[PDB]
């Protein structure tokens, strides 16, 4: 339209192309390639690749339809001709090379991660997608945003967005702009962000700031459509890192931001000297990270707190919490050659730390050394007793600190409707795997299967309730079972959970009674492959998850999920001096946390964006077409947009129906389902361009088109017909004028005419005259 505001976000395509020669050809490099065939033989084709120009033979079955100029770089790819692995992934990749980075898939987006800033996000642009139909603007994330907006209102339902992808894709960043915008058409909200992601994120190989905890905040809306309120519910915080990191990954954000001298005031608040290669819990794998100030993402933080509504202590207890903890882990130990029961090698460290929690540092080392009836630890009971109290803490912290971030966001105000959002942390894969990834692995498939579900199992269904007409379509897409391989009665986590109630239980029985029960009775459940990326340390078994098959370590999975604090330092922080301080096993709570997530988005009305990641370097504009590929398939994106294709996408509920076509049947209508039943029926409508519906009535595409066409000719004849009753009154009013008229005139003739003889008549005359 001319406006700077779409430079990187509208699409800026003839000749050489031949719909029986060119087609799309599998390629170990690019997933596919453009070949031009140039023999038959049977089955091998001998085709010829566009690029480098060399040859090659291909089974006739692999080859792929390729699209026509037609589609290039299109905005909505249920309009192509083909969508196949091949066709969609050059779509894409074929925008993402330009800028374009968001495309429909039929119903829901597709975000491909740009690796760099990008000038489509600011309010001038925001300011043209507000109250725009997804068709009448150029793909964007503010659409799916702004569309759920109009539904809620119009429709008067909650709306949700389903944010999904790998790590790295994109879920996080398009959550935030998807607030920010709906923020946008209020300060708080957008704060909360910076100080839930310091304590909340970490860099990992993968992510250098990966959510380490899942996130659902829903946006409630006021009777003005205003933004009214908000909430926020987090999920399975990795506890696991605060006092270990693999190689190349940090501890939380916080911990590096606190040892930079963004606010000198504060060391000596936190007595924290400002490096942190000192501190052990926080140095095992990285300190720096590129593309991160821990500078100002410190002052920001602060700036947040305030901004937040923390009073000046509050804000103080937290960090003075947080870096007790980067205390807990510089006390040392000794044993004493004897019973090793274990003795301190100090006391410095071990006091600063019950300064800042406000305990007698004494009942504390005492309370950690021979937990009281008495039992005293070993050395080693000692120092992972140590990290299950700072991990115990942190995960207190992290859970009050979102309490307190909904105290200053659920305002008392009037609330009609919501638009959550779902962001949950994505797949992973690493060298070594263990429980906590079986644990955000268990949730992510989780969710793909609600996809699936709402996907095509849900479409066809409402064709029925409806009472349209329809055949039934396997997609062939279904992790109930990987699902059920872990979650159901006997599953995996079912089998550790009722391993941890037993103190007997280890790593062998564990991992035994595994095998007892899911080995060759379940084929997701298979024994440890062989090496597919370096340094890939321990597996004892594998799982097929829906983006990727993971090796999993079940070293220590019985303490990782039945916690253990010395219940005795639970009463000495019980009574603490600070006032923060003061103030069922995992997989179950866990799985139950999850199961209510899941029944609190089934009442949706789901809009899905999907994120991608393009590459395993992390660097911007370069694309890895078989990991892209590869990505376009276990998120299930071609079915995605089959149906959105193939099926039926009207919808009429049969009482707004019968007041607009029962003018097609009228005489045929002595209950709203029943009426249609019978016009549709009249109008003897084709079974096939139409289905049921228990509320609602199906009408195959183009079909409603046809019936507004049918409905206006008989509006326009309708209305002629009251025309020619006019046109006929108006006649037949005056007939008596042409017939009376005919009298009236005759009446005047023949009596003039006598009056005319009777004064020619010789006796008048002489009559007339004698008169006076």
């Amino acid at each position: 339209f001319s406006d700077p505001d779409f430079q990187y976000l509208a699409v800026d395509q003839t000749a050489a192309f031949d719909g029986k020669k060119n087609c799309w050809v599998p390629d170990e490099k690019e997933g596919f390639a453009s070949a031009e065939i140039q023999s038959s033989k049977g089955d091998e084709i001998t085709v010829k690749i566009v690029a480098d120009s060399s040859t090659r033979t291909v089974k006739k079955d692999d080859i792929q339809s390729m699209n026509p100029p037609k589609f290039e770089k299109l905005e909505d790819m249920a309009n192509m001709t083909y969508l196949n692995e091949a066709s969609v992934l050059y779509n894409l990749r074929s925008r993402y090379t330009s800028g374009l980075i968001y495309t429909y898939s039929g119903l829901f987006c597709i975000a491909v991660n740009p690796y760099r800033r990008l000038p489509i996000y600011t309010d001038s642009v925001i300011a043209k997608y507000r109250g725009k139909r997804k068709t009448e603007i150029p793909p964007h994330l503010f659409s799916v945003a702004d569309n759920a907006y109009q539904n809620m209102v119009t429709d008067r339902e909650n709306q949700s967005c389903l944010i999904t992808g790998e790590s790295g894709a994109g879920k996080t960043e398009n959550t935030k702009k998807v607030i920010m915008y709906l923020a946008k058409v209020e300060d708080q909200i957008i704060q909360a962000n910076p100080v839930l992601e310091a304590y909340g994120n970490a860099k990992t190989t993968r992510n250098n700031n990966s959510s380490r905890f899942g996130k659902f905040i829903r946006i409630h809306f006021g009777p003005t459509g205003k933004i009214a309120g908000a909430d926020i519910e987090t999920y399975l915080l990795e506890k696991s890192r605060v006092t270990y990191q693999q190689s190349a990954e940090r501890n939380y954000h916080i911990f590096y931001q606190i040892c930079s001298n963004a606010i000198p005031e504060l060391n000596d608040v936190m007595l924290v000297t400002p490096d942190s290669g000192l501190y052990s819990f926080i140095n095992q794998g990285c300190l720096t990270v590129d593309n991160i100030d821990d500078v100002e993402e410190f002052k920001l933080c602060d700036e947040a707190f305030d901004i937040l509504g923390f009073t000046k202590e509050e804000k103080q207890s937290m960090f003075k919490c947080t870096a007790s903890i980067l205390h807990m882990g510089e006390m040392k130990f000794k044993q004493r050659p004897r019973e090793e029961q274990a003795e301190s090698d100090g006391t410095a460290e071990a006091e600063k730390v019950a300064f800042l929690c406000g305990i007698n540092a004494g009942d504390l080392l005492k309370a950690l050394l021979k937990p009281k009836v008495t039992k005293g630890q070993n050395m080693n009971q000692v120092v992972n007793s140590v990290g299950a109290l700072a991990k115990s803490l942190y995960d207190r912290m992290f859970n009050w600190l979102v309490r307190r971030v909904n105290k200053t966001l659920d305002t008392k105000a009037k609330r009609n409707y919501y638009i959550g959002v779902l962001d949950i942390a994505g797949f992973e894969i690493f060298d070594f795997n263990s429980f906590e990834q079986l644990c955000i692995n268990y949730t992510n498939e989780r969710l793909q299967q609600f996809f699936n579900h709402h996907m095509f199992i849900l479409e066809q269904e409402e064709y029925k309730k409806e009472g349209i007409a329809w055949e039934f379509i396997d997609f062939g897409m279904d992790l109930q079972m990987c699902i059920d391989l872990i979650e159901k009665p006997m599953g995996i986590l079912s089998i550790l959970e009722e391993e941890c109630m037993f103190p007997k239980a280890d790593d062998k029985s564990f991992q035994d009674k595994l095998y007892q029960n899911h080995m060759g009775k379940n084929r997701m459940f298979t024994k440890p492959g062989k090496p597919t990326r370096p340094n890939q340390g321990p597996a004892h078994f594998e799982l097929h998850h829906y983006a990727g098959n993971v090796p999993y370590s079940i070293t220590g999975w019985l303490e990782k999920n039945k916690d253990p604090i010395n219940e005795n330092v639970v009463a000495l922080l019980g009574a603490s001096k600070e006032p923060l301080v003061a103030e069922q096993t995992i997989s179950a709570v866990h799985r139950e946390s999850l199961n209510k997530l899941m029944k609190n988005l089934y009442s949706t009305h789901p809009h899905f964006v999907r994120c991608i990641i393009p590459n395993e370097l992390k660097q911007p504009g370069l694309v890895d077409a078989e990991l892209v590929l590869h990505q376009l398939q276990c998120n299930g994106v071609l079915e995605g947009i089959r149906i959105c294709r193939k099926g039926f996408p009207s919808r009429l509920i049969y009482s707004e129906f019968k007041q607009r076509y029962s003018i097609l049947a009228p005489n045929a209508i002595p209950d709203g389902k029943t009426v249609s039943e019978k016009i549709l029926a009249g109008l003897q409508m084709d079974p096939a361009e139409y289905r049921l519906g228990t509320t609602k009535v199906f009408f195959k595409a183009g079909v409603l088109g046809n019936l507004e066409e049918m409905r206006d000719e008989r509006l326009s004849k309708i209305i002629s017909m009251f025309q020619a009753h006019i046109r006929g009154y108006l006649i037949r009013k005056a007939y008596k004028k042409l017939q009376d008229q005919r009298i009236g005139l005759s009446v005047i003739q023949r009596n003039i005419r006598k009056w005319l003889v009777l004064r020619n008549w010789q006796w008048w005359k002489l009559y007339s005259k004698v008169k006076p």
